[PDB]
Parts: C-alpha cells; sequence; structure tokens
C-alpha cells in the first residue's frame, strides 16, 4: 500500500497514452463466420508434418488478409500531423504491419512494445510467414533494435487469445487505424448444448473483427468497405487458392456453400459413390511426379468426380 | 422553451463530466453462460421461505464474484495522480466497492450518486448481504451521511435492468475500473420460438459484462483475465459450495454439465430409476437432527445415489 512514482518503461507508456486524448476516434464492428478457416488451416497443417515443417495459426491468415484488404483501400493507411501550423494528410511508401508482442522484464512486469513487418506490399504468403517467424523469433532471444520499433502505418491486436469477444482500443499518435481480432468460439448460448444437435442445426463458430480509425482523415463509409472486403477475402475461392500454391498442398481447397437437406437420393447413397470415384479414378491426382512438371502438348483428363 | 441556468447537483454532475475528460479509457465485453445462476439461486430463495427470511438478488451474486475477481488480480483496484508535479501509482489498503443507487429529490427529477460498501476483501457472502442491504436501506428512509460517499475504488452499474445488451460508461477521477451488468434474456433472434423448440435444442439466457479502464496503469491482458476469472467463478463448484454454505441450504448444488444424447438407456427408465432413490435412500439427507453435529468416530454413508 501506499505512493510509488512511476519509472522506466511503464513512465514511457503512461506519457503516450496522454497524447492519445487529442485524436478523435470512432469504432465499427462485424463480425464474420469462421468454419472454413478451421477446415483449410488443418489441410496445410497436415501437408507440413509431412514435410516436418512448422504449423501456421489463425493470427497468420488474418493477418495477411488484412494487408490485401489495406490494398484494396488505401485511404486506410493515411495519418494527420500539423506541420508549419497548417494541418496536412500523410500518405506512406509502405504498409508497415504492428504486432502487439508482450516481452517480460528483468524484474518480472510485462511490459507490451510494438515491433513491425516492413514493406508487406511486396510479399506473398510464403514470404509474409517468414518476415513475421523472425520477429517473434528474435524477440524471444533479445535481438531487436531501434529500427524495429520505428516507422508503423497500421497496427493488429489480438484480444480473442484469453476468451474476450470484442474491445474498443486507443489509436496512438502517428497511425491511422487500428484492427482488433476477437474470441473463435461458439456464442454463450450455445455453450451448454450437444455436438450431436448443433451438428443437426448447421451452427458454425464465429470470429468478431473491430476497426478504429481517426475521423479527421478517415471517413465512416470507408471503414465498413474495409471490413466487408476482409469478410469476403475468408470465403473466397481465389484467397485459398493462392495460399495453398504457396506452401505445395496437392488437393483442391474446400469451397464455402450452405448446408442442403437430406431429400431425393439419401446422403449415405451419395458417400458410397465417392468410396468408388476413388477406387477408379483417384490414381489421376497422386504424387507420382518427382517434379513439378504438366506436358503442355497432352490434354488433361477431367477430375472433378 | 428557452435557456435555463444548471444548479444544484445537476451542477455538480456536470463538473465532474468534464473533469472525466483528462483520463484515456478502454473496455473490454465479455458473454457469459446464465443457466446455473437461474437454478442455484430458485434454491437459496426456497430455503429462505421456510425460514421468513427475504430473497437474494442477480446483483447479489455478480457483486460477490466481483470482489473475489479483485482479489485474484489486484492491479485492477490501484489509480493514477499527479503528486508534487511528478506522476504516481496508488494501492489502495482496502477494496470499497460502489453501488449506483438512485434516489428521487423533493421537486421530483431523479438524480444517481455512489456509495460505497467498505473493507469487502474480510466478508463472506452473508456478512456482504448484511452490509449491501444496510445501504439500500438507509437510503430509502435519508439518513445515509457524508462518509458513506468518500473512499469508493471500483464501482459497478446495471443497464440490464431496463433491459439493455451492454454499455460504454465513462470512469469517474480517484478510480481505475467500473463494470457494468447488462441484460439476461434470450437473444433477439429467438425471442419469437416455442419453449418446447428451445427445450430440445439446449438453448441457454446469457449475460454480458463489460469493464472499462484508465491504460495509463491497467493494461490489457489483466483486464481479459479479470473477465475470464468471473465467467470461471459463475459456473465453479467451490464457488457454489461456500455461497450454500453461508445461507444453510441442506441440498447439494446444481453443476455444470453439457446437455448428453437420449441414446442407449432412455431417459424416462433414468427418471423412474431416481424415484426409486429417493424412496429407498432419501432419508440419509433429512433435516432431523436437531444440532448442526455429525459425531466423528462413525463412518458416512455414501449417498451419490
Amino acid at each position: 500500500p501506499g505512493q510509488t512514482p512511476i519509472r522506466g518503461i511503464f513512465k514511457s507508456i503512461a506519457k503516450n497514452m496522454d497524447i492519445s486524448l487529442e485524436i478523435p476516434t470512432a469504432t465499427s464492428v462485424r463480425d464474420m463466420p469462421a468454419r472454413l478457416m478451421f477446415e483449410n488451416r488443418a489441410m496445410v497443417n497436415d501437408q507440413l508434418k509431412r514435410t516436418r515443417g512448422g504449423k501456421i495459426s489463425f493470427t497468420h491468415i488474418i493477418g495477411y488478409a488484412m494487408v490485401k484488404a489495406v490494398m484494396a483501400h488505401p485511404d486506410m493507411n493515411n495519418s494527420y500531423d500539423v506541420i508549419d501550423g497548417k494541418p496536412t494528410l500523410i500518405v506512406p511508401e509502405h504498409i508497415n504491419l504492428g504486432l502487439a508482442i508482450d516481452l517480460p522484464q528483468k524484474d518480472g512486469s510485462r511490459a507490451l512494445v510494438v515491433a513491425a513487418i516492413k514493406e508487406t506490399e511486396k510479399m506473398n504468403f510464403s514470404e509474409f510467414l517468414a518476415a513475421y517467424e523472425d520477429i517473434v523469433a528474435r524477440s524471444r532471444k533479445g535481438k531487436l533494435t531501434m529500427d524495429d520499433y520505428q516507422g508503423v502505418t497500421v497496427s493488429l491486436t489480438n484480444p480473442g487469445g484469453i476468451g474476450t469477444r470484442h474491445s474498443v482500443p486507443r489509436l496512438t499518435k502517428g497511425q491511422g487505424t487500428i484492427i482488433g481480432v476477437g474470441s473463435m468460439d461458439y456464442p454463450a448460448e450455445f455453450q451448454g448444448a450437444s455436438e450431436d444437435r448443433l451438428a443437426e442445426l448447421g451452427v458454425g463458430k464465429l470470429v468478431t473483427i473491430t476497426s478504429t480509425y481517426d475521423h479527421r482523415v478517415i471517413q465512416g463509409a470507408v471503414s465498413g468497405e474495409f471490413l466487408r472486403t476482409m469478410s469476403r477475402l475468408l470465403t473466397d475461392d481465389s484467397f485459398w487458392d493462392e495460399i495453398f500454391d504457396a506452401m505445395n498442398v496437392p488437393y483442391t481447397p474446400m469451397r464455402w456453400a450452405q448446408d442442403v437437406p437430406n431429400t431425393g437420393v439419401d446422403k449415405n447413397t451419395r458417400v458410397m459413390q465417392l468410396i468408388e470415384a476413388y477406387r477408379s479414378r483417384g490414381h489421376l491426382i497422386a504424387d507420382t511426379n518427382p517434379l513439378s512438371w504438366v506436358q503442355p502438348g497432352m490434354p488433361v483428363p477431367d477430375h472433378r468426380d
């Protein structure tokens, strides 16, 4: 008990939160289906354990989707400053994405600091995954420099780790938006139901994503369009084709569709026809060629079956 | 119509909301299952109508859970001040919990003021319930003093009374967090469904809880951990054992579990086996001893049946 002066990294955090009071902010909230993420992530991690690679996370996939969305809506990367006493709009050269990395101090007290993945608008998924894991690696063995903490344009936070549903976070001076990712659980009204009953109805898991922006330079219509593009990408055929291509997954990705009723030809008959198809025609998609080669002259057989 | 100067208690409220602009705040939101509260509250109120006691409310139970959570995460009870021109962290001696009590004035206009339950970290549930009902009693007959309104460390508000789903409230100078409790209804997408269909699926009621905190002294990870502990407590065996012990309820509390499917031995057979168990072995848990005495030498029979 009593009074103690604030010192060190904790004094720096306190001063920056006082400066943040001079930014007028507004937030947008949107909830998105998550089923196709769960399925297609399992297919990539199955391929990597064959080749003694690692895992990919949900933060990797949502992070990459965020970069694609900022390229589609570039107003989200702008900021405000007063230069020679006049109001000014600042348009950067690169998209530099800040991650919220929590590193414990020598004393024991936790202190969050934001490190940057730089020049993200020139990367494919493989390049992006490498750059990400570099920052996380060096942080765990204390080898980040002064340049790693400078030049952030847009930021990403993950309250969903602990299990928070959504947050309204603060925006630090220099940037235009901060994006937050909430929990990927069932809603609380379904948390005591049977797996059988949920499977019958067709109830999926959801993720809630937030956008907190500076209203002097970004308008509300732009922030809404940004969240709509992120929703579309996480259910889109072309998006999941690009990721599978980069990680060398031989199968076609699972596609987004509505549940169909068990009418006409019974679903058991349909599962028996799938077993016959693989026993007859499955050799047409098998890992038999040691080169990644298709002879351009020859015609490709149909394997939609 | 026209312009009228603000006077009295309404002028004091206006001045405090102007001072609140110098606190940088952030909010976290979490939704929690509520079924086990509804069931176990009914068992306590059944015992009290036998002994011509009163009722307990949902605000009593959530209030007590809040005190247990602040003891598990003591950073949530700290505040900020500038003392001799230096930044300072203030760690109090006690947890003093402020209730939002609305008392009408002589004119007729409603005016909310916050009264404090003091030294809450030294109380069991019985002691807590007494202290709470003291403040509410004295407020209704105009016998609160100046000392009742001074020294609040943390606060609780209930927008859910009217039926609001959640709020983003303001934080008054002197404190570090304010907790808000929303509505305990079904979601709006289920408000026109049959009781039969909802019972079949296994759909429960939920409560949404918010945390609004000063970012100069409390970080987001701490606020999320605080809401996770409150969620766990309201479904925990040990928590409900402690409340039942204090209020002298002779039965075991209802426990948290997932709905099981009607397979193998039919559920009707299981209900008939429960009727036989009580008719045979129910005397082993009956209110037959006028003392609260168990002979330590003798062995206790099994009554899990």
